[PDB]
């Protein structure tokens, strides 16, 4: 038993990181089959990323003045395009070790893992949460985009996310792997606003299940609300509304533990209104929303992958 | 910028994790050059577990009796033997993706990843603390012995752990990889006490430091007390005491914060006595200790591996 904020093994996305230079920009860039994906503001200058017209700077640029490395091995660039907000660079090489692997743009409140690199190298690995205003609290420092963000089905990657740019607020921003920002944000330095930050109530429920399995128990108390009650309450303290989708995810946590939803619901209530008091729950003194109930499942049943 | 409990990435691991069976008894291994190391409770049954006579048990077993899986390719066994707590069975190959490595044993409060498995299979991976009492708090099910930690030094593995058991209280406890527990513990289902947890204060002040260079400032106080006192202080909290190669470690953070480490103890101090009173340091409600000097500058500095 116990409880840790878990990560995916990250070995199947190692070997997929490349290093790309266009001119003095370097970052990373994702090596699957024979195309290198990395972000588009690669071609920009220190000046042109106030106000860049990505077309106009992509015209001036030619195969040759992309540089590609996989460790010491040098890729060929031998086709270029861009596809919305990501560079599709065709190289003379399909990566031997491509994993079997999907795109999938994921919706807030997922999580996945984040493979933190600096120049096309592996530095660490964390989990985390999409936020309700399509940001991620990361861990990223200059040189880092193109870092991408994956889960894994076994023995199968599914790439969600790519790093493209901190706000001046110190939260992070980026795309799918199809150029797509996830958000309303832009690939230029300007003033860009994240809506307010929102708590995922499914997820705290199911940390609350996962407490609940590990011995924690003091929260739980003797009370049963109804939906429009909790998300009356809910909504007082920025969380998300609890749907009915919702509760019929929760199921099997449901059955596990003899705790209904609606009952779970009215502890997380009671706990809102007044706190936890200087307890703790596994570990922590806030509630924790970046665990799905898939997480709290894979979890506590040791789901493995190839 | 932002701050993550960050792991190693675990590639080169990945590829060292074999199942190791001997009976109805399977386990995970480590598979270095001809060797695999594992857990000598495999040896044991159900029934054996309460008091085990290992090199009585051992007696009975041959060469054939231990099967090694790695992935779908059955390795054969020509030699085995039995070193503290671990048992090492020669192989007929030597692992292809053996990485550079070395075997270390850690002292506490030093930090490393785990390499959470089951049935040889990698299951996903976390960052923790070795803690004062030679216990570390993870994340395991039945069937996870033999899953490691370790850590990377640019291409270098140093495996520093090897998960032997869980303690009635929930708690974690293993061998490094010559088989000499951490801490008094034994490899038998009886009951064992660990001591006395306390917080690791020379990591809790890297951590302040790690706030300080993310924008969290509000703990800094105008006050400057003496390490006898702060020592004091520390001891009435159950904190590790501060000593003078703990100041020396936190040099660097200090310059480049320009604050003294005696002032942070201040700081500190105060927390100690005043508590957080609801705010929140680099998303947390309490003190962290997680995190060493060592990976405060590796994160803020974007250090790499092969
Ligand atoms: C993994 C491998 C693959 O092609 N798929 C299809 C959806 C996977 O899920
Ligand atoms: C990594 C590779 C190796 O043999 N060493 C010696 C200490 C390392 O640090
Ligand atoms: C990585 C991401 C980013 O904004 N830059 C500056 C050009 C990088 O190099
Ligand atoms: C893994 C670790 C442990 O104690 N067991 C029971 C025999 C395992 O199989």
């Amino acid at each position: 038993s116990g409880f840790r904020k878990m990560a995916f093994p990250s070995g199947k996305v190692e070997g997929c990181m490349v290093q790309v230079t266009c001119g003095t920009t370097t970052l990373n860039g994702l090596w699957l089959d024979d195309v290198v994906y990395c972000p588009r503001h690669v071609i920009c200058t220190s000046e042109d990323m106030l106000n860049p017209n990505y077309e106009d700077l992509l015209i001036r640029k030619s195969n040759h003045n992309f540089l590609v490395q996989a460790g010491n091995v040098q890729l060929r660039v031998i086709g270029h395009s861009m596809q919305n907000c990501v560079l599709k660079l065709k190289v003379d090489t399909a990566n031997p070790k491509t994993p079997k692997y999907k795109f999938v743009r994921i919706q807030p409140g997922q999580t996945f893992s984040v493979l933190a690199c600096y120049n096309g190298s592996p530095s660490g690995v964390y989990q985390c949460a999409m936020r309700p205003n399509f940001t991620i609290k990361g861990s990223f420092l200059n040189g880092s985009c193109g870092s991408v963000g994956f889960n894994i089905d076994y023995d199968c990657v599914s790439f969600c996310y790519m790093h493209h740019m901190e706000l001046p607020t110190g939260v992070h921003a980026g795309t799918d792997l199809e150029g797509n920002f996830y958000g309303p944000f832009v690939d230029r330095q300007t003033a860009q606003a994240a809506g307010t930050d929102t708590t995922i109530t499914v997820n705290v429920l199911a940390w609350l299940y996962a407490a609940v399995i590990n011995g924690d128990r003091w929260f739980l108390n003797r009370f049963t609300t109804t939906l429009n009650d909790f998300n009356l309450v809910a909504m007082k303290y920025n969380y998300e509304p609890l749907t009915q989708d919702h509760v019929d995810i929760l199921g099997p946590l449901s059955a596990q533990t003899g705790i209904a939803v609606l009952d779970m619901c009215a502890s997380l209530k009671e706990l809102l209104q007044n706190g936890m008091n200087g307890r703790t729950i596994l570990g922590s003194a806030l509630l924790e929303d970046e665990f799905t109930p898939f997480d709290v499942v894979r979890q506590c049943s040791g789901v493995t992958f190839q």
